[PDB]
C-alpha cells in the first residue's frame, strides 16, 4: 500500500539515474583517456594499462614486449610546414601504428611526436617484424601538403623495443625501450634496434 | 520492508557519480601540470565561439605563443626544471586571460588564448605585455638556486574575418608566430 508505493516509484526514478549517468560516465571516460588528435590511446591511459598488463604478466607467467616510436627530426619538420601539416604527418603514422595494435595488443600516443605500444603474449621476433613493417610503411607513401600539393619529404621513424624480465616493472621496461630508441635515434634514425 | 535500505543506498550512488562525473569532466579539459585548459577543451570552445561570432555578427581575435628555446631548458637543467618553466609562463598567461577570455595548453610548450569581442588593438598591447612580463625577472633553479637564464616567449594572432573556419583562423595566427620565430622571436606579431 501507498507508501510501500511512494518508494518503488522512488527507488525506479533513482537506479535510472544510476545507469543514465554509469553510461554517462563511460563514455566520458574513454575520451578522457583518448587522446584527441589521433584517436589512439594518451600516455595516461597507457601507463595505467601498462601498469595493469605487467600484473597479468607476474601473477600470469606470461610474455609482454614493448615499444616505442618517434618520427624522425619531427621539430624542424613543424618549422617547415606550420602546426597544421604537422598534426596531420602525426595522424597518418598513428593510422599505420592502429591498424597493426588490434587487441590484445594496446598502442597509444606516448609524447609530442611518439608513440608507445603493447604486444602481450608475443615472442620478440615477432615484435621486430612488425616494428620493421611499420617502419617501411611510414616511407612507402610520399604525402602531400593539402591545400598545395607538395611533396613532403619522405617520412621515417625510429624505434626501440625490449622484452621484460622475469622482475621487471613497467616503468623498468620503458626505461630499457626508451635506451633502445635513442640508440636507434643516435645511429643514423630510421632503424630499430633492442636490448 | 527492506525498502527504505536500497532507496538511501540509491540516492548516494546518484550523488557519488553525479561528482564523479564532473570530477572525471574537469580532468577531460584540463592541463594538469598548468592547470589551464588542455587541447581538446580548446579546439572545442573555438568552435562554439567562431559559431557564436557568426550567428552575433560580432568578432574574435586568436593567439598562439611559443617558449622560445625551451628544449635547451629540458637539456640544460632537467625535466623537473622544465616544467617548471611551462608552469611560469602559463601563470602570467593566466593572470590575463579572465573569462571571456580562454587559455589553454595547445601542443607540447605552446599556448592558444581567445579574445572574443575585442578589438584588435588591446589584444596586441596585452600580448605585449604577458611579453615584458615573462622576460621582466630571472628565474632561479628550485634545488641549487642558480640562474636558469632569460626567459622569453613568441607569439602570433590573427581576427577572425566573417566567413572563416575555426581551423583557418589558427592556421593564420600560426603563420603569424612562424614569422616572430623566423625574424628573431620575444616578439608578437599578426596579419
Ligand atoms: N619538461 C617538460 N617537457 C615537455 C613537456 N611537454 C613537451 N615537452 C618537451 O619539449 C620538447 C620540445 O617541444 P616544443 O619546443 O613545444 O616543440 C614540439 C612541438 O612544436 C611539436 N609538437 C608537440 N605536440 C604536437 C602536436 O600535437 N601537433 C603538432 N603539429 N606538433 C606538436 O613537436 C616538438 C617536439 O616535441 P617533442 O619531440 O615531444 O619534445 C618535446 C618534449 O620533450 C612538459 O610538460 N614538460
Ligand atoms: N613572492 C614569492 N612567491 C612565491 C615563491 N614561491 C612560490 N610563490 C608563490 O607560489 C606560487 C606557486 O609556485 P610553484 O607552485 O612553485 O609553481 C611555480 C613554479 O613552478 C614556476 N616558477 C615561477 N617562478 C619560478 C622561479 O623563480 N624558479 C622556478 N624554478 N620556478 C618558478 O611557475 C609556477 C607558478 O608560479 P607563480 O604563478 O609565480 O606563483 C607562485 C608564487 O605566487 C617565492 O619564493 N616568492
Ligand atoms: N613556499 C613558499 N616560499 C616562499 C613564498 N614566498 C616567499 N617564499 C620564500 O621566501 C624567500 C623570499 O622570497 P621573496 O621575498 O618572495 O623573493 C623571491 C621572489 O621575488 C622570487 N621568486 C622565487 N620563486 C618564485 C615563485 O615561485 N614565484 C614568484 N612569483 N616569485 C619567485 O625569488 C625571490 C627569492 O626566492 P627564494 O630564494 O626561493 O626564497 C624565498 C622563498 O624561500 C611562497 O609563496 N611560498
Amino acid at each position: 500500500g501507498s507508501h510501500m508505493q511512494s518508494l518503488e516509484a522512488r527507488l525506479a526514478d533513482s537506479t535510472a539515474e544510476v545507469e543514465r549517468l554509469r553510461e554517462h560516465l563511460e563514455q566520458v571516460r574513454r575520451d578522457a583517456t583518448t587522446d584527441g588528435l589521433t584517436n589512439l590511446a594518451n600516455r595516461k591511459a597507457f601507463d595505467d594499462e601498462l601498469d595493469r598488463a605487467c600484473a597479468e604478466a607476474e601473477e600470469g607467467g606470461t610474455t609482454i614486449c614493448l615499444a616505442v616510436l618517434d618520427i624522425d627530426h619531427f621539430k624542424g619538420f613543424n618549422d617547415t610546414w606550420g602546426h597544421q601539416t604537422g598534426d596531420q604527418v602525426i595522424r597518418y603514422v598513428a593510422s599505420v601504428i592502429g591498424r597493426v595494435a588490434a587487441p590484445p595488443r594496446f598502442a597509444a600516443r606516448y609524447g609530442g611526436a611518439a608513440f608507445a605500444m603493447i604486444f602481450p603474449r608475443e615472442a620478440a621476433s615477432v615484435v621486430a617484424t612488425t616494428l620493421e613493417e611499420i617502419r617501411v610503411e611510414v616511407s612507402s607513401r610520399m604525402l602531400k601538403r593539402r591545400s598545395t600539393n607538395e611533396d613532403l619529404g619522405a617520412i621515417t621513424v625510429s624505434s626501440g623495443f625490449a622484452e621484460r624480465k622475469p622482475g621487471e616493472s613497467g616503468h623498468s621496461v620503458m626505461e630499457r625501450a626508451d635506451a633502445a630508441l635513442y640508440a636507434s635515434k643516435r645511429g643514423g634514425r630510421n632503424r630499430v634496434t633492442a636490448a
